[PDB]
C-alpha cells in the first residue's frame, strides 16, 4: 500500500458527492410538487363538452380534443400511482443505505483499530452490494420517467395541433381567446416549481385550487395570490361559452405540456443518482483493493488511513439520509387545497 494510495482521495471515498446529491433531492422535490399540481388540475377540471359549440366544419375536432384530455388524465394517473411511487422507493434506498452504513460503523472502526482485515473486506463488500441495488433503483426511476415522458411527447404534439385549430375556429367566431390564453398562461406560472433555482422550504408553501368561471379550477401558490390578483379578477369576469371552452382546453393542454417539460428536466437532473451509485461502486472496489493491500503490512496501524474516509462517510450519509427522509415526507404531504 503506497503513500499515494493512503491519501483519503476522491476515487476511493466512502462518501457520495454530498453537495450534488442534495441538489438532486431538492430538485426531486420541486419536480414532485409541480407534477402533483398538474395531476390535480387534469383530474379535477371539467370534461370538455362540445354540445352547442360551432366547429365550422371540422367535425372531427371534438372527438380529438376529448381524446386529448383523456390521454392527459391517464398520464397524470401514471404519475400518481406509478412514477411517484418509484421516486419514493429510490429515495427510501438512500435511507436504507445509511441505515446499513450506520449499523456497520462501530464494527468498522473497531476492525480498523484492531487490524481486522477480513471484517473490513466483508463490510465493504456488503455495502458495495447495497450500492449496486441502489444503482438498479435509480436506473428503474430514470426508465419510468423516460417512458412516461416519451409517451406524453406524442400526445402533446397532437394535442397542440388540435388546440391551436380550435383556438382559430373560436377566434374566427369573435371569441377573445388570444388574450385569454395569455392570461391563463400567466396565472398557471406560479406552480412551475420545477423551474425554480436554489433547503426544502419551497415544499411547505400551500397550493390552492381556485375556482374560475366554466367550472375550471386553477392551481396557484397561496403566496402568489396578491401578485396574481389582477389576472384572477379578469378570469372571474363572466365570459362567453366559447372563451370558456377554450380555457378548459387551454388548462388541460398547459398541464400535460408542463408535465412533459418537468419530466424532461427531471431526467437530466435525477440521472445523477445513477451516476453517483455507479461511482460509489467503483470507489468501494478501490477501497477493497487498499484493504487487501494494507492487510499485508505488519504495522498495527495498517488500516488507520481508512479511518478519516470512514468517518467522513458516516456523517455525509447521515446528512443525506436525513434530507432524504425530509423530502419523502414532503412528497407524501403534497396536497392542493380546493
Amino acid at each position: 500500500l503506497s503513500e499515494i494510495e493512503q491519501t483519503n482521495n476522491g476515487d476511493t471515498a466512502l462518501s457520495a458527492n454530498e453537495a450534488r446529491m442534495k441538489e438532486t433531492l431538492q430538485k426531486a422535490g420541486l419536480f414532485a410538487k409541480s407534477m402533483n399540481a398538474y395531476s390535480y388540475m387534469l383530474i379535477k377540471n371539467p370534461d370538455v363538452n362540445f354540445e352547442g359549440i360551432t366547429i365550422n366544419g371540422y367535425v372531427d375536432l371534438p372527438g380529438r380534443i376529448v381524446q386529448d384530455q383523456k390521454n392527459a388524465r391517464a398520464h397524470a394517473v401514471t404519475w400518481d400511482t406509478k412514477v411517484k411511487k418509484q421516486l419514493l422507493d429510490t429515495l427510501n434506498g438512500i435511507v436504507e443505505y445509511d441505515t446499513t452504513f450506520d449499523n456497520y460503523y462501530e464494527t468498522m472502526v473497531e476492525a480498523i483499530n484492531t487490524g481486522d482485515g477480513e471484517t473490513l473486506k466483508e463490510g465493504i463488500t456488503d455495502l458495495r452490494g447495497e450500492i449496486q441495488q441502489n444503482q438498479k433503483y435509480a436506473q428503474q426511476l430514470i426508465e419510468e420517467l423516460t417512458k412516461l415522458r416519451d409517451s406524453i411527447g406524442h400526445d402533446v404534439r397532437a394535442f397542440g395541433s388540435n388546440k391551436e385549430l380550435l383556438q382559430s375556429i373560436l377566434k374566427n367566431q369573435g371569441a377573445d381567446v388570444d388574450a385569454d390564453q395569455k392570461r391563463l398562461e400567466e396565472v398557471l406560472g406560479s406552480v412551475n416549481y420545477y423551474k425554480q433555482l436554489e433547503g426544502f422550504n419551497v415544499m411547505k408553501g400551500a397550493i390552492l385550487g381556485l375556482p374560475i368561471i366554466g367550472g375550471i379550477i386553477v392551481g396557484v401558490a397561496r403566496d402568489n395570490l396578491g401578485k396574481l390578483e389582477p389576472l384572477l379578477a379578469e378570469l372571474r369576469q363572466t365570459v362567453d361559452y366559447k372563451v370558456t371552452l377554450n380555457r378548459v382546453v387551454g388548462v388541460a393542454y398547459s398541464n400535460i405540456n408542463e408535465m412533459h417539460k418537468a419530466l424532461d428536466d427531471a431526467i437530466n437532473a435525477l440521472t445523477y443518482m445513477s451516476t453517483q451509485w455507479h461511482d460509489l461502486d467503483s470507489q468501494y472496489s478501490g477501497v477493497l483493493g487498499h484493504i487487501e493491500n494494507a492487510a499485508q503490512k505488519a504495522d498495527q496501524n495498517k488500516f488507520k488511513f481508512l479511518k478519516p474516509n470512514l468517518n467522513a462517510a458516516k456523517d455525509s450519509w447521515k446528512t443525506l439520509r436525513t434530507d432524504a427522509v425530509t423530502l419523502k415526507e414532503g412528497i407524501k404531504e403534497l396536497k392542493v387545497e380546493t
